[PDB]
């Protein structure tokens, strides 16, 4: 152990051992010191325009990396600023570490740890300074193993200011957890040798890196459907897999769901029901296997068959040594996958589109033009999501931020500014309507200061459709949906960033090259047309809800 | 899935289908829907007498099965009664699942979810009909699983009365991990290899019967010495390893601690630092190696080099399978315990009131491999632990962390309800055993054929010689003296009270041959405890 | 301000500041030293056998005292002992200040009682700092005596107890003033129109700070009154000929019928949670609010009229601006008629059956029960056959209110209100349920050698819940247990012990028993047949 005079820079020292190698935040009297260690530090200080983004940004890097992004606000607003985004992180399973300030230990005031034990994995505040490098490393760990989530630190003035006497804790990671029970593993392996029509469901965990290569090996011996949550959009893609079924949770009319209902067998990996309520899937007539890190949160419509708990990677892996052929899809299955494949033509149509404002397939068509397996992209919500959404079998990103179950507007932006700064060589793509855009433009400054390598592209209807079609479907009339215009052009200009407007079909795709091209921030403004949105909200699970 | 005419018949099938036996608690008007429920099932409904004990009797059966005991209370006070009880369980790692009554939702207030969420591993109330089954199934998978302890579910009154559509969701039982995996076991056993001084910390998982095989396997082609803490006092006694350093986390005097600090490798099983603080043992100096169902609970003094998470008894089998020759101790190794010899021989009076020893060395010689032994807090407490490695039961129930008195007794009731064939003996203060001693009346009901010893001081002797220590006066530790024996005859159990020391070991055994409940006051001088205090950690 | 040695001093000496006599508790590692610094100060220290009564003993001390109890317990199971006991505290409005020891500061990070208590109590926060000490101590009391009382807890870390500590006592505040006079001219103008007016008397009504003030508005008033069961005694059958009985459990209460019939309503000292206005109020009546909080508005608890403030002042000022003594109209005469009728037949012959008949305890109880002694009552079966007859028992003081319906507080009840008047004696009684959950108190009462006989209707039961059991489901559920000497169990004790073995002894029994200067126990069988007709003059059976 050793003597610090500041309990500031023993926190510095336990994030170097964590290997964070940039902090979003903006400071304030209550932090400041922490701000002031960083300065004599490797890490990258990096102050953003509101909290709630550091949030947001600290979720992309912690998706990403697999290591918790880090966000440091000060006392009170400085924290109550932050929850949104950390509720957005913890729904999503991405893993993020927020440290905020409070007030000295003797004046407490703002019950900050209570207010963010709703939307966290972890909360707690140091009340005593020999504790301080346990509870911030016990963050990360919290963070970042099992289903990952948000953690919230609160750091008293003193304790942040005056000397501790302690020793930084090693960053231990990953535990090493064994692999499912071998004679489990056999029992699955054998029905799938009976199996006549399985499939796979991936759910979040199946789409971690440390996964990544025991997935694609286990698909590429059994060449069994698969099928996947939101959360594991990105895991597997039509593209990269013949077999596969599509994203299930949004539309009523996937193979997935079809493949499912067909199943004689579903082994789920990395799934929880959360993610995509098993009252709309599972029968309850096929045999259910669970895979994952953690034991089935068992429902009235989700209880296993068979439960391999253990390290995911490594029960994939053993199953795959356990299968001897490839699976000959039934008659069913292959109709199932050959609809698929009729419904993409029909999706994809060939037409022209040369209406304006612009027809949202025209806009889908021309950013699958410039996202390729180089660029990430990141989707806010809004209509402009369904309908990516419907599309996503034809986008090839190296990666896809999507996934939104709490439906939180803005984080496009910020999302695709901490990507950008995982991998500042490549190129970051994000889009948002104009609702969701205001919520975190402010960013686009931090963006210039950065020189962030990003484009946003706003679709742009004057108003907050996604919830407008709903109030329609339902009452027959609009209610708190609509705003007045703004000329987004010399909005991002008035940032130093580069703004381009999209006046006329034509104009689109040249537009958005040129965006593409300019090395360093740039913002496409796109006028669209939502009239169609009805048709495509007639595939959707909620008109049946 | 069925149609049901009340929640109440849907949340006894679940609790069938986990295999209760029987539940433990007292009825009020928003919960009474389940028990009259249960009188149409196999399920045995035993009323106790106050609900804190009904939690500590289902704790009793869930620490010996590995399934939940069962506790069911009413709405209001008949929860909050639960309160200690529950924390007790969730402490000592007991699996414990208890239903609690609630007014109507419309209605809704006590909230008792947040009352119980600080002392259990999962609350949750009913707010949804079509979820009670989930929720009650959830409720043991949460209690009994991982690290196990209690859980909490708030039963509205209208959600049980009122229909219901559900299935009885399947009793899953806590998965089965895989052993952890082999690089990480073979890393493991090199690290034995390359270490002069091994030494094994067992922590409450170790003791687990799932895992007694697997750990002996090891301990017998390791031969590495072991140490444990209390909640782990039974995983290994000394009669079964030469090599037992004896339990850490009380005495100033143990071979665990002196190997601990000696070691160069310390090889933690089913530990978490919450049962012995690492602050006491852990320099940082040796290579920390953790094995446990859950990863580290890290802290300032507890970050494991190695970490292995999975079935700990695959673990310890693959493990003990790398592992060639017994351990060879070293000059320093084989000094500690060669001092731990001498001290066992130190340690191996016909005054009135009886010497703390005298009875000690009384209760050894009635409790045997074939009875189970409960012991509540106070300084007898200290006593039997200075002792232990002497005490040969079946089962002993000691660890308390929470210092909670009271518990003896009810343990025992519930320990007896397990094993009905076999006997149990009950040990604690006269200030313990008014806490729970209204369930006499219970073990006198059930027949329980539980012997309880009361150590009789007129005082709380325990909290005395602290104070004695610092300020030289008591306050508050002095009471007036009762006649337990015809106390506990009042409640149709025997009594008995020791007069003399020679009427101990006598009274004792005559005690011991009643077929049911008994109770046997015994005076204590506790002039020498100053002396045993002096070996406790400072 | 000053220097301490111990924080603990400082605890003991802010304590003297609020007139504590004495402190109710079980000693713990955590909390010794202000067991010890208490040696040192006059404030009694009483050890009890289990927590939870410490904070029952409390209560009554609060209640009586208008003062609140102390109850003094230890980190951990220490706390967790209390919580039923704060509950109770809480809903009754009884006045009680429990400090609960806790692990040293830098120890707490590995029960946090703070959260486990708020949600029972008024207030409830943890010393953080040595110098927040005695204003902590000092706003506990400040939070349970004020207002509408209730129970406040407050945690102290070890280490600030041990720990020296620099600051002084603070005193203890107090005090409002009479609702305005416009508002008081406001009700009179309502109540010089009313043809059916009554008042609804509620917790605050009961304080002692107003028994002279209500006394006087209703004495030039003659207007009706019905108390809900905390303001038990508040009035009675005796000094007010109008009086309409306590509304919350029976069915036929002139009370309620008075409420529906009403075209003027005033509540004095009244929340709604003592008696739901879903079942008095109709909306039909000008409803008037008089208390020293605001109204606790709620869907059927609207006050078209609502005065805040000191109500003894109100009341007395209210009282000199009415014109008249009120003329009942005839359906409100007919009404307190139909209560004078129901008495008569209620007090029904010769009971002489064994077990016991509950009708022939009570009236044996009321011959015993004098206007000096204070009766306490516990939850049970007994307890609806001691409300049913309340306007019979003229004792001192009657602690039977129970919204909780927590067994087992009698005998703590009777211990804490002995501690008061000592030169009295306080008649306690309960079932053999709530008897054994907190009969361990029988030793305390022998230490302290407290005056108290209590009474236990014995069926070898759990009777209350067993006719509800029945009623719905025609079949009993854990409800039944085994028997018990119980005279035994209490000589056990070093008390007096009795066990009525014959109807004809029932009478000669209590007597002897009253006799005994010191505590005493009587088991009474009881024959619980006839129930289903009283539980049938319930709302309950309504519903
Ligand atoms: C208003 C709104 C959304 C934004 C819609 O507008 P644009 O972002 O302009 O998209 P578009 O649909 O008009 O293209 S999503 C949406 C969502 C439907 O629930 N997410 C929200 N996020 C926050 C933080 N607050 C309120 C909502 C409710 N919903
Ligand atoms: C008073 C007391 C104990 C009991 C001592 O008396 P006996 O049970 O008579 O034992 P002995 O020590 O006199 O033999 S333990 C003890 C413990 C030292 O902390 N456990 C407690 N449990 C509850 C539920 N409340 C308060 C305490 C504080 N401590
Ligand atoms: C069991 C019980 C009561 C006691 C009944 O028995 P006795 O006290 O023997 O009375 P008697 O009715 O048999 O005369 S009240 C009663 C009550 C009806 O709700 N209060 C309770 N208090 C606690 C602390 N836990 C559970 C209940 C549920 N109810
Ligand atoms: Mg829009
Ligand atoms: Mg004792
Ligand atoms: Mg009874």
């Amino acid at each position: 152990v050793r003597q610090w005079a500041h309990g500031a820079d023993l926190v510095v020292s336990q994030l170097e051992a964590q290997g964070v190698r940039q902090v979003f935040g903006i400071p304030g009297a209550k932090i400041d010191k922490v701000f002031d260690s960083l300065l004599d530090s490797s890490i990258r200080i990096i102050p953003v325009r509101h909290e709630a983004n550091a949030a947001f940004m600290a979720a992309a890097v912690g998706r990403i990396t697999g290591k918790a992004g880090v966000a440091l606000v000060t006392s009170g607003p400085g924290c109550s600023n932050l929850i949104t985004g950390m509720a957005t992180a913890n729904s999503e399973g991405d893993p993020v570490v927020a440290l905020g300030g409070a007030v000295k230990r003797a004046d407490k005031s703002m019950d900050t740890v209570a207010m963010f034990s709703p939307v966290t994995k972890y909360a707690i505040e140091v009340t005593a300074p020999d504790a301080l490098a346990e509870v911030v490393s016990n963050a990360f760990r919290a963070a970042e193993q099992g289903r990952p989530g948000s953690a919230f630190v609160s750091l008293p003035q003193d304790v942040v200011d005056g000397p501790v006497s302690g020793k930084v804790l090693p960053a231990s990671g990953a535990p090493q957890m064994g692999a499912a029970p071998d004679d489990a593993i056999d029992q699955v392996a054998k029905l799938i040798a009976q199996a006549k029509n399985p499939i796979f469901l991936l759910g979040l965990m199946a789409s971690q890196p440390e996964n990544s290569k025991a997935l694609r090996r286990l698909l590429e011996t059994s060449h069994i459907p698969v099928t996947s949550t939101y959360q594991a959009a990105g895991a597997v893609n039509q593209d990269n897999f013949s077999r596969f079924a599509g994203r299930v949770g949004l539309f009523n009319n996937q193979a997935g769901d079809r493949l499912l209902q067909l199943a004689d067998l579903v082994i789920c990996i990395g799934y929880s029901p959360v993610e995509y309520e098993p009252a709309m899937w599972n029968s309850g007539n096929a045999t259910l296997v669970h895979i994952d890190v953690l034991p089935a949160y068992e429902e009235r419509n989700y209880t296993p068959d068979v439960e391999l708990v253990g390290d995911i990677a490594g029960t994939l892996n053993k199953l795959a040594q356990n299968i001897d052929h490839r699976l000959v899809l039934s008659p069913q299955a292959a109709e199932i996958l050959r609809d698929r494949q009729h419904q993409r033509e029909l999706l994809d149509r060939g037409a022209q589109l040369n209406q304006f404002a612009l027809h949202p397939l025209r806009i889908v068509r021309a950013m699958q033009d410039i996202v390729n397996s180089d660029v990430t992209l990141t989707v806010d919500m809004g209509s402009f999501h369904i309908w990516i959404a419907r599309y996503l079998y034809t986008f090839r990103a190296r990666q896809v931020m999507i996934s939104n179950g709490q439906q939180t507007m803005g984080v496009a932006l910020p999302w695709a500014i901490g990507a950008w700064l995982v991998n500042p060589e490549r190129k970051v793509v994000s889009v948002s309507g104009d609702g969701g855009f205001l919520q975190s433009s402010m960013e686009l400054e931090t963006a210039v200061r950065l020189k962030a390598n990003v484009l946003h592209l706003i679709w742009v209807d004057n108003g907050y459709n996604m919830v407008a079609i709903q109030e329609e479907k339902k009452y027959q009339r609009l209610s708190g949906v609509e705003f007045g215009p703004m000329d987004f052009k010399a909005y991002a200009e008035s940032f130093g960033a580069k703004g381009f407007a999209v006046e006329s079909a034509e104009a689109l795709e040249p537009t958005l090259r040129a965006a593409m091209d300019v090395d360093g921030p740039a913002v496409v403004a796109i006028p669209v047309d939502y009239r169609d949105n009805p048709l495509l909200m007639g595939q959707l699970h909620l008109s049946q809800i």
